[PDB]
């Protein structure tokens, strides 16, 4: 039976990781390539912990730490950030905002689906989330290496 | 607390807000560009507006007349097109018909977090009623910068 | 009225439209670009049949043994490939395997929107379901014809 929680989930995940792949195929520096390939293998693995119950595959902090770590090389790289950054400048920061906010659409919905499945490893949904700020500070340096400037609709805070 | 009705409404902006700059990315003309970096500032507004209750910001009349009217200059240009227009073409109005397509799913998702939150202001889906129809004429106007005709599924009328 | 349930199957069946339409602009294969403006005009026949309760046109057995047959073709060309098959490679099979994930949810809400609305043509659902598969042939000829390896998440099975 499909149109189930899980069958959702599932394809959440994969349509996360087809826009990943294709951010991927749009940008030319092998940093950003390298860390994207690894959230893709790191998806699948998503997937098969939610589909074994966490038998097969089991979501931890170490997963959730890397992400945390490469967010933080890419913003020693951009530099400080004025919030809120409206998406869009290079191509490539482009896909990895629009990427960005399918990861936000997963993220929202995989709460949605702990309703109906709580068995769900919470871990999971951390690392979704850690995504998303990671895809914005690849966005970041992706503008900076191409010599685009950031566009703000201004809040007073930056990051 | 997320999956709430705003948290997927902001959400869905944010998703439509990265495509039109993934648009714009991909789009040589300044004309275009410049319409579609002022709809993404007032994406903004509107998220202010929802999470305000309209105190911040307010969408009103003279937002959606602005989209209206950069509509009839961009029909004008691209003159009478058959419908159905089969979305596609140049890269430039490919990536349109996308944007668009993203607009139309906010516009209905807003329709249905207006039941959920009847104090939404109502100018906001009229607002994303115009601009599908904005990002449709800019659509056409690109495919005849490019040099590409429009491919029909006719069910005889013509805008 | 809108959100209803078939208004928003026709919004899923644009949006699918219009990535098709994205992916015919960055695919520079005759074979494939002819293959997918078929589909484009014939998600515009599911449309009709949906609107008019298969009065207007009735989604059959043919529709889907054309999607069948191709797909049969693309694989004759790929060869065998290893699953869990990671979306990406080229930019063609990138945007192919982003659109195969959008039929995928596509086809996933179809399931749900048949619940709502009883009489929806079954053969839409096999239909969309096919398209997927043929997506996914497509993409691994795309990464062939580029000289681009498919990235593996090996779950021990091949196809």
């Amino acid at each position: 039976g499909k149109d189930s929680p899980l069958v959702n989930f599932l394809g959440d995940l994969d349509e996360l990781n087809s826009f990943i792949g294709f951010a991927i195929s749009k940008i030319p520096w092998e940093d950003m390539k390298k860390d994207l390939e690894r959230v893709q293998v790191e998806l699948f693995e998503i997937g098969e912990d939610l589909s074994t119950q966490s038998s097969k595959k089991k979501i931890d902090e170490k997963y959730v730490k890397w992400l945390e770590e490469r967010t933080v090389e890419y913003r020693k790289e951009s530099g400080p950030v004025k919030l809120f950054v409206i998406p869009g400048g290079s191509e490539e920061a482009s896909v990895l905002h629009v990427t960005r906010s399918v990861a936000r659409r997963v993220e929202r919905n995989a709460v949605k689906y702990t309703k109906e499945l709580p068995e769900i490893n919470r871990m999971i949904i951390v690392y979704l989330n850690r995504l998303s700020s990671l895809l914005f500070a690849m966005a970041l340096v992706a503008n900076k290496r191409r010599n685009v400037s950031e566009k703000i609709y201004d809040i007073g805070k930056f990051w």
